């Protein structure tokens, strides 16, 4: 169980994660109005939320989204696009891990994500810390889903500590690195992670564990199936590093369950 | 086993179904003559058969393929292309149901193959419509393999009724519909679905059942294997909506299968 | 276990076989540096070698790749870029065998990648030989990783003869063709094949034998794991067209196993 207020958070990142992979929500004018197709996100568009910056094809591995204001509820988003392109899906291949000793001694993280985020740190960091400046009063969250959620969960790990909480929602996102990550992102302040997974979604499986990569607690777990309705109550907490009962099982895995995070994602055109 | 007549047919429109996939045959001018390369569709190419509007990158989701006037055969073939681009595989993963009730009252069927049929039906229904009209003694056949089938088989449904009949043949076509759309395609009159499975070929097993969806009957299932040459004793027809015994049998489903129905299809750069 | 030299050899052009998949080594000019990202070819970089041509999306099946003038080991290094694109993977998925009969007499390949090396055969042909007239001492090398090896084997075997030998290496490339170019590739004349495997790759075993298809011997199988650095040690060499108890053994295929040869392959964006 989690609360209703916690469950509207997590419906809406979610909606802002699906947003990300519309295309015409990555080279959209700043200032323009968010919208999505085939209801992806209709609470988004309920909001007062306006494009801030909108990209596509940055730094290495086609790094993608938008970062989004939304006076309704007074929110800075920086919401990463997943996996789309083929850039995208080689990034997820390069599954080697480096050292991130620049956010923590002894962490190491994916290769492929660590790269990505590296190559626009200075860009998305000026772009977020404008806005923080233009709207002080309003909170700052980095959300994704699958890719886009290692992304925004990198970034958070980087760019806490100056001054601004930074709270992260990530939906089906993989392991990024290594138990010294894993620990590193469970006790970080300066904002909250919430790491959402979905019954048997094979990514957050993703890279093996045998590869040396390990999750972050806590895990927020979907237990109502895929196209099912998610309700606060379908939604279990689970406490741990590399906890198992939630989505870390030793049972199948399953596609479609990663494209079903309150609604379709990843399918916006 | 086939009438030696009825395998003839399937041959032929696997052959169509392939030249869906040539480059070449989605951006023709009109009139030129159709061909594919290697020896995928040599008995499209004996026949004096010419693009009546050969398509790329149409509507929604990227649909793709051409209409064919056959002077040999007497056909007028509107073939669509199955999976190639990211769009395409975009719109496979809107797997959600919508309601079709303007072509069978209750039937909900794929959202995405549903919404890319919709966005280029006017269009179609005019060109065929046009060549029947000029071709009153011409046998209009949809046809497809894969996504390709999917949508022949909505195109089909949508557009029988109107004073000529439409057959259709698909190629290891995936589930396009709930229970009401399948039973619709099974008795609906005014045409013949033709709908062909190959050994143990995952398309037709996707999506699964546990999302509403279901197979119109009957099919007629290949039981020779992959690279091997297909005779008519090697088809067999099986009657009953989602029958078991066929393609659709809990053993471990194949993906070179899904390519080999009759020869390659797919595979035409 | 294999000599220090024929393993400096083998991670060498383990490398040249990485960067061709860099995109910046598909399109640079002539005379500069070969370079990768990330610690993919610190060998090749740390040599003085230097593009005499590069290509990419050439001929039919995207062909992509380089030719380097290498001055500190003496090698004219033609290297082809495994999968990447879309078009790559259908011509993988084109594998009915075609005749080859110019190659060798009695011999049948992969329609797809006899086909692609015949649409650039002409052309690199011609970029080998005038390098060979420049540079007569060095020696011809072909490489590639996955798709890339089995293009670099074909292209061996059809260039062998001229006057100059060409030695190929090959990481986890597919078979190529039927049991008599399989033994051609045994035996030709004018140049070694090393075709090198991993662990478990499912790579070497596709297409499988069932479809007409049959390895070169001899194999250098590399028993170390994924993630894991090679050592000479780590390196059997095994005899026997279709040997097993190298890659090719009846347990599970892996998939991460591929991009692991000596240091991560195929990832280079
Ligand atoms: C379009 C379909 C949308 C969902 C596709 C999901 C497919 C998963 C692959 C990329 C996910 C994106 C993604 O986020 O990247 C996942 C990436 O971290 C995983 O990288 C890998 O290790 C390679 C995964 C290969 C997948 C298939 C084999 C399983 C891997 C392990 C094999 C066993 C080895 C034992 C040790
Ligand atoms: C091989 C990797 C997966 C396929 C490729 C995906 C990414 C494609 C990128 C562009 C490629 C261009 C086109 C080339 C495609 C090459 C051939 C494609 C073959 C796959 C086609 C898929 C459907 C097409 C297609 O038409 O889309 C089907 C659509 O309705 C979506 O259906 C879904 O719900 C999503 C399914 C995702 C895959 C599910 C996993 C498989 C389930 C079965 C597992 C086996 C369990 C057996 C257990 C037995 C013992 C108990
Ligand atoms: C983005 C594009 C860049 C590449 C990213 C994807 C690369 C993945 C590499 C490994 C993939 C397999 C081999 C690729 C061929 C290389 C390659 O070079 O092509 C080899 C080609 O000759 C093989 O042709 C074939 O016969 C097709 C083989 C497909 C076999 C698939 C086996 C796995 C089935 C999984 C789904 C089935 C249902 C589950 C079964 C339950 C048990
Ligand atoms: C460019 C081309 O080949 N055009 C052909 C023509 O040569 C042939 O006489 C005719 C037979 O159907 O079809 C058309
Ligand atoms: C970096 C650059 O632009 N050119 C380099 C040059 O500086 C270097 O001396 C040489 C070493 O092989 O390779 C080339
Ligand atoms: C942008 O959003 C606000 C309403 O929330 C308003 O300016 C307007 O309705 C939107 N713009 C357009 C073009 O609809
Ligand atoms: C995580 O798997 C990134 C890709 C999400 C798949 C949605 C379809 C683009
Ligand atoms: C079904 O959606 C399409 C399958 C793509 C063609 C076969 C693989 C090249
Ligand atoms: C051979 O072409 C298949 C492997 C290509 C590498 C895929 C991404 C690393
Ligand atoms: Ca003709
Ligand atoms: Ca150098």
């Amino acid at each position: 169980e989690v609360s209703q207020d916690l469950f509207n958070q997590f419906n809406l990142f979610a909606q802002y994660s699906a947003a990300a992979y519309c295309g015409k929500n990555n080279d959209a004018p700043a200032g323009t109005n968010i919208t999505c197709t085939g209801n992806a996100c209709p609470e988004v568009e309920k909001a007062d939320a306006t494009f801030l910056y909108s990209f596509e094809d940055s730094g290495v591995g086609d790094v993608t989204g938008f970062l989004a204001l939304d006076n309704t509820n007074k929110l800075i988003v920086l919401s990463f696009r997943g996996s789309r392109s083929i850039e995208n899906w080689i990034g997820n291949l390069n599954f080697d891990l480096k050292e991130i000793n620049d956010i923590c001694s002894g962490c190491r993280g994916h290769d492929g994500f660590t790269s990505s985020w590296r190559s626009v740190a200075d860009t998305l960091r000026q772009k977020v810390e404008d806005a923080v400046r233009e709207h002080p009063d309003y909170r700052v969250v980095f959300t994704g889903h699958s890719l886009g959620g290692a992304l925004a969960t990198v970034a958070g790990a980087d760019l806490r500590g100056n001054g601004y909480d930074i709270d992260v929602f990530s939906y089906g996102a993989p392991r990024v690195g290594n138990r010294a990550f894993a620990e590193f992102l469970t006790v970080q302040t300066g904002g909250t992670l919430y790491r959402i997974t979905h019954t048997n979604d094979i990514v957050p499986r993703l890279p093996p564990r045998e590869f040396g990569y390990s999750h972050s607690s806590p895990e927020y777990w979907i237990k109502s199936g895929t196209l099912v309705p998610v309700t606060r109550n379908d939604i279990v907490k689970i406490e741990g590093i590399d906890a198992t009962g939630g989505n870390n099982q030793p049972n199948i895995p399953d596609i479609p369950a990663h494209l079903w995070y309150f609604g379709l994602i990843g399918t916006c055109l």
